[PDB]
């Protein structure tokens, strides 16, 4: 069972690296009632929504689990360009048990952010396939990599030494 506390450890440690406010908390709740679509949500200590990702856990049929992706943010302009979607992801992909994530709209900003998280290495291959959405196939062995609970492979990945 992989709890919010996991993803808001990295955060500690990420917001104290970039020298950025403490107390970010993570929420992940129906995005409204009675849905299954799923808001994950980084709040600041006065509860502003800094970070999002909108996104719905689907299995295929041969029960392999996809993260489909309505819609991912960095609202805070302060906490861009530090890894925190890659941070997300990581968090989603270990909690949900996901073989591949994909994005229904090639935005920009999704095409930026696969790209980038590609080449983090979370994903193995990155690439838009007919219905123009944006499919991404999970890197097992790095996702396993950045898990380990000695917790050295993710301060690179939080500090871009690795």
């Amino acid at each position: 069972e992989v709890p919010r506390k996991l993803l808001e450890e990295w955060l500690a440690m990420w917001s104290g690296h970039y020298q950025l406010k403490d107390k970010l908390r993570v929420q992940l709740r129906p995005q409204r009632a009675g849905s299954e679509v799923l808001e994950l949500g980084i709040h600041g200590e006065s509860d502003d929504k800094l970070a999002n990702v909108i996104f719905q856990p689907i299995q295929d049929r041969r029960g392999r689990t996809i993260l489909l992706v309505r819609d991912q943010n960095t609202f805070g302009a302060e906490l861009r360009q530090k890894r925190l979607m890659t941070l997300i992801h990581l968090w989603l992909v270990h909690r949900f048990k996901a073989q591949a994530v994909h994005y229904v709209t090639p935005t920009d900003d999704n095409l930026y952010q696969t790209s980038k998280m590609k080449s983090h290495g979370i994903f193995t291959e990155v690439n838009q396939e007919v219905g123009e959405i944006i499919v991404a196939e999970v890197n097992h062995p790095r996702i396993a990599e950045l898990l380990t609970p000695d917790r050295v492979a993710l301060r690179k990945l939080i500090t871009k030494e690795a």
